[PDB]
């Protein structure tokens, strides 16, 4: 299903899902690492923290070999994001919206494979 090893031509859907997730007005908070002088606290928080800057250098790099693996590290940003945040902070409700979003992208590359 979703385990099917990453073809070249997956590799292009996966960077244009990427880039419209990089493109969406809510992606700013996740667009690189957190810096910690935003939040001093935050990667004794997070263990394994992610943002969409290393997803492109994975994707770059030919990281990926399963669809599921793409998935998960695009799910931990959001999942990072709802764990260190308040559910009334602005970037909780960036979480919301762009994981909403990113799984109307999904479908969209899977529908095309
Ligand atoms: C605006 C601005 C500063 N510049 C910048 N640039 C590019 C991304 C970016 N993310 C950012 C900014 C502040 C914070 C965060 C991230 N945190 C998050 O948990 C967000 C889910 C990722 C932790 C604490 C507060 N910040």
């Amino acid at each position: 299903t979703v385990l099917t090893p990453l073809t070249e031509k997956d590799y292009e859907g996966l960077k244009r899902v990427l880039r419209s997730l990089q493109a969406h007005k809510m992606a700013w908070p996740f667009l690189e690492p957190v810096d910690p002088n935003d939040a001093p606290d935050y990667y004794g928080v997070i263990k394994e923290p992610m943002d969409l800057a290393t997803m492109e250098e994975r994707v770059q790099r030919r990281y990926y070999e399963k669809l599921t693996e793409f998935v998960a590290d695009m799910t931990k940003i959001f999942d990072n994001c709802r764990y260190y945040n308040p559910s009334d902070s602005p970037f909780y409700q960036c979480a919301e919206v762009l994981e909403s979003f990113f799984v109307q992208k999904l479908k969209g590359f899977k529908a095309s494979r």
